[PDB]
């Protein structure tokens, strides 16, 4: 589980709620995006875990779907 609103949380977890894989922080592909481990060093932005870097209400990640872009991990709140 993950604490508060998930901006510490640094699990393994890369597993979207409707089962979909997250994409890794650093690849472009499918989505182009800005949240990079470059653009944001220190928010542990390792392969592709489920991370909340920008002050969500719990980690989530880019899916490997191209037609959505973004979406919540499957994970609950300590
Ligand atoms: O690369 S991104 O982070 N893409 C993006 C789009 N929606 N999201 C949501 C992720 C979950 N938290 C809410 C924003 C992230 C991104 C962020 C901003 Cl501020 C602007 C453009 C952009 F491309
Ligand atoms: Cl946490």
């Amino acid at each position: 589980c993950y604490h508060g609103n998930g901006q510490s949380y640094r699990g393994t977890f890369s597993t979207t709620v409707t089962g979909r894989t997250c994409q890794s922080w650093s690849s472009m592909t499918p989505h182009r995006h800005q949240r990079t481990p470059e653009n944001y060093p220190n928010d542990g932005l390792t392969m592709n875990y489920c991370r909340n870097p920008d002050a969500d209400t719990g980690p989530w990640c880019f899916t490997m779907d191209p037609s959505i872009r973004w979406e919540y991990c499957a994970l609950t709140r300590c």
